[PDB]
């Protein structure tokens, strides 16, 4: 569909290379005109973004760090990329980008407040969700689609790096993983996809937020998707297809 | 001296190696390490880390971000790093390990309180400072000196990496440089020695807080300066001396 | 198995009669005296209540209330509930019971911190949570599993008001629904099983927490589960059973 | 006279009917058709309301909950109440209606700030005090009539229930009671008249705020005192009358 | 009687003469060691201080600023007469001495928190309480006497300067006025006796809290009080006596 | 040079004669005419004032409160001095003028935020900080300077009273001591000239900031510096100059 308000969900990882880590800003420069690409057709776009580049479980896990703990820490990644993001993209727009979190930092950012979040989107802002859900145990993807319906979201689009959609079976080895044009969401879960949080997956589904999962690496498809065009994944309640 | 309470001060850089970025394991052992030797003379520490490894002001230029507001970005990695720090500390340790935080976040670590923070060290418990000062233009070095007095420290360790106190000229060409066995306040500031922020510098003096430039690379060299051992480079109110 | 921390989840309907509405003197010693059974066995309690008795949802949708702003009223019901119960609690005992909030209300309740509230129940205290998650589109059940797991639980006490375990389908009708002594995670969600929210399920199912669903209008069958009895039903990774 | 700015006064006890608790659509309808009547002339309105229809000290009692103990959750109803009232309040105007709590909730509603409030009423918004002063051992009255001087408020209007205005003796027994058109403050507190708090209507008084004593229950009513007409009661420092 | 605990009521004017103004360290440790007698009887203290040897309502008129932001600034005074205190009456005892405010100001003060405030008490700690009420429209007389009943205070000791006590009519005039031995709650309202506020007066006697009015400026007499004498006045719900 | 944006500081003594203490309304008559004087030319103001009126270390010393503790009571004073002064600025002038915190008191000022004081200050208002920096160990003159540079400030005029410059040697004793037409910054650090804080001094120095030092007491001479004129003193990074 063509779709005026929209919730994108970034994993912290596409903001740096792979190489070192942190931020690079060629990868920056990329999110920034993809995201722009969005808005310059008058779509209202909230992002959610991952603190993978700062912040990994596989460090909490080598000094035993309570999981509780060692999310509190990737979620203060999220916070330090959602003002990363909101740098770059106020050097490229003249639009207004609010960065809101859920952990009320103030005078860093605005304390996320619902109706607010609701109104600056309306006002035609860019916003930016750090901190996700303040709540542990639980992923990016959760708490941005729990966004995306706060917000009154017509869907979620949720960008990949290099796998263009959902497939049967990873495509990185299988000869043959074919790739879902169409995808159910009970579909997902009996056949246990592991493409997005089972409990986001729910989430969405309860609340009939559609989502596309795509390569953001390939500049455009963002584009195209809102423009209409049947790029990467759709997982709807519609029933199952299958790319051709 | 032997300090019965003491400050150390800790770049952010000095918990990664330089290569890629972030935290390494080898590295936050060997602070552990470091710290520990301390406090197992029931010496009484606090921790102010620097959110180097994190973010720098490389970036903020690239992309114009306001100089505050690159402050409160780096800031936020200041409260990682005690984050992680605190978590390495508690795997080898019996002792409490309490992060306090200028910018209270809350059920993340305690917001910072004076008062508290004193009982805690007197209980003592081993506390990290994270989020500095609060306020921007300022570097690490300054917050952390104000906090040693107001913690009513004993001395202030600034733990170095690398190089071994404080000289002459800085041997990264000036072969023949010599290094201070002590360094008078109004001397480093007379000969302009560019060492620690003249603010942090100017404070230190006027509370009589000592300071030691030294080599926190290498293993033994801060407990030997907490024995009374002169090692690296001691900043007094004394008069400058020099190593032979 | 003999449990030493335990969460108990009481529907706040548990605290009214159902005729006009409210709290019910009669229900609300009836709950305290099936808490006291536990704690007095030396087991650690944490109370997550639900708000049913005041707010539902029944109304919201009748004036088309935002589902956001119906669950935040929703939540206020629940802190309203913790608290009458730690009156009725403290008139009952002598141990120290404590209400912690998700939306800190300060001189009301004090604002939940994980720790303390993990350092309470391991000083023996019983713990009440109230405002659930303080999070929308969320049932008392997954709140509940999510402060179980953070507290370090050893099991979740679902409790039921008339309906003794969990059936294969509502017995309330069919002559022959059969109960389950057992019943898996993965196993509820195939069967499309309608007793927990599945996020609440599959959180538990994912970081290993039993739950057992009972007649808490029964009195002594919170202390048999306690005590090893096969009461109710029971929710693991074990193979599912069934009552003969 | 005709007022240009009011404070309306509800008993939770308003919002539902007697029978079993909580909230009574029909109530709430009326209540929103009354309120609506006023901001209808462009008067600006703030509604305080109480929190009987939820939590009554008829319990505290039962229990010996303390005192302050009881204060605190009967606020919360408050809170609840006002939270509904909105709901209702948005489904039939346009207008924008604000609800403002002295227990910053966040999130959940607006922390009150006076000259915040002053300023929506002054942009004609419908506003709404719930959790009323946020201290103990008052009633309703009180801080009602506190945020009613506070906000520069022209009157107070008390909505009674079923009880036309103040009388001589209460018509529950003495016959022949008779209703005053006109009621001297001073006059209330002499012959110990038991209408509104002493503490509330000394201050009333000291501020020069009229009082307005009328049937809520009465369609009309309402308008008709801001309209001019004398219908209730008016508590003032002009001269007592009475009904004829 | 004997009171075990106990609310001392000070004006910030005897904190300073009255020539110039602020503070007077003669008069700051008159206060100290008429407070301190009393404590070492064990009796437990808490302190209520005015702001008025610092703020005035005499400008706030001067310059028209609304009587709520005059309370406002009146009110940190008390705040800072609170710290200041606190500060001389360390330097006498040993024992802990606390302040807590109605504003949290924090790393300043403790936020006010009645069982916390009730547990210093009991735990033989010296309590200031700093910003009143929070409320406007209020003089420090009623806060006083709501924190008084709130701490389960035994009696209410409101210290005057000059005046031994409640007099029939002001003696600077009434050359033959007299001095109540014992004062009525009602007989002071009835009289309109302008010694404390009604509206802290009907508070008192609505909770039963005795008062006593006497000269603080005369040594010993707040410890013969305590001890059981007849020196002042006592405001009871006893009946009306009188000096003789 | 004529300038845009500028920051006021004033310290408290300005506000009250000598005498007794505190405030007087013919200094802040003249305090509010000064600075309209500068805004009536469009110019936008920022005001930081001192609390030295109210409370000095003078006592603190006397009492052996903590420096840190002092500093805390110091900074309330600040605060009041703050909301008088916007009290007769308001009284005088039709122009908005704030007042932001550095300590959040929230219905007493706004909690200070940069882009929030910025955007005031572009929408014409004149906004006034309370409470400093909220560090200890400093003056009012290091924070006014740190507010001064984060508000993109022109220039930071710093009203002295009596003193019409920066002098060689002071002159009370000096007889042929001269002023300064202009001052280099490491120049006053060099011959150790006591003005202003070394630290923000260096600040200044670091970012460029202009500042002038002159006589407040002198009226025009504020508006004469705004308007290009040379009087008073300007510390700059020009190169040292000299009255003749
Ligand atoms: N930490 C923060 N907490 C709260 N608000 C913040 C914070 N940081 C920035 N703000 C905001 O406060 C400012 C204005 O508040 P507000 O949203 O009411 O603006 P507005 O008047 O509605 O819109 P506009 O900017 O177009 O004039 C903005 O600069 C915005 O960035
Ligand atoms: N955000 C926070 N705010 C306040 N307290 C916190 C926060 N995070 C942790 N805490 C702390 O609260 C708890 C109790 O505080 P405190 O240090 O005074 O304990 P205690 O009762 O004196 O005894 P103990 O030394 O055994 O902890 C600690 O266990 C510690 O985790
Ligand atoms: N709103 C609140 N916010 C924070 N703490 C609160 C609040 N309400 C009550 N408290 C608590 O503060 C008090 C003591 O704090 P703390 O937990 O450090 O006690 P403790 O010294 O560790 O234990 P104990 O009560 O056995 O002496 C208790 O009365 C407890 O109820
Ligand atoms: N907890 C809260 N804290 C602060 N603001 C809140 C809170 N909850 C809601 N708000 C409000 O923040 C928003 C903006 O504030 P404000 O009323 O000043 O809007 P505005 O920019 O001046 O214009 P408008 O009248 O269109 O809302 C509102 O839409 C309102 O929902
Ligand atoms: N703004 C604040 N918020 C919370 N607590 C505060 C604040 N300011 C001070 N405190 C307090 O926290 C400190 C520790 O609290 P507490 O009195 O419960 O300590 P304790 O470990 O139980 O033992 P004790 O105080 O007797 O030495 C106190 O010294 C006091 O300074
Ligand atoms: N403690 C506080 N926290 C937040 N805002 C506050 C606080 N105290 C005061 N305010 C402010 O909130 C009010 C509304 O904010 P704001 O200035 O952005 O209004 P506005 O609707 O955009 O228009 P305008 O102020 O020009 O009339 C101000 O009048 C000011 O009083």
């Amino acid at each position: 569909r063509p779709y005026k308000r929209v919730l994108i969900k970034l994993s912290g990882g596409a903001l740096a290379d792979q190489t070192g880590n942190s931020f690079n800003s060629k990868r920056l420069e990329h999110i920034a005109n993809e995201i722009l690409s969005i808005v310059d057709l008058g779509i209202e776009v909230s992002i959610v973004i991952g603190g993978g580049n700062i912040f990994r479980g596989h460090l909490a896990e080598e000094w035993g760090i309570d999981r509780v703990e060692a999310d509190n820490i990737g979620t203060l990644g999220t916070i330090i990329n959602s003002l990363m993001l909101r740098g770059v993209l106020t050097s490229k727009t003249n639009k207004e980008v609010r960065v809101m979190t859920s952990i009320p930092f103030n005078a860093v950012a605005e304390p996320y407040i619902r109706l607010r979040a609701v109104h600056h989107l309306d006002n035609g802002y860019i916003v930016i969700f750090g901190g996700g859900n303040g709540q542990p145990f639980v992923t990016t993807d959760y708490p941005s689609v729990q966004r995306a319906i706060e917000m009154n979201s017509d869907a979620i689009l949720v960008a990949k790096q290099g796998v263009d959609g959902v497939f049967t079976s990873d495509p990185k080895h299988n000869k043959s993983a074919k790739m879902y044009r169409k995808l159910n969401y009970n579909d997902v879960v009996r056949q246990n996809i592991q493409v997005m949080d089972q409990a986001a997956l729910l989430l969405a589904r309860d609340y009939n937020l559609p989502a596309h999962v795509f390569n953001f690496d390939e500049p455009g498809v963002m584009r195209r998707i809102c423009l209409g065009e049947h790029v990467g994944t759709l997982i709807n309640d519609d029933a199952s297809l299958l790319v051709h």
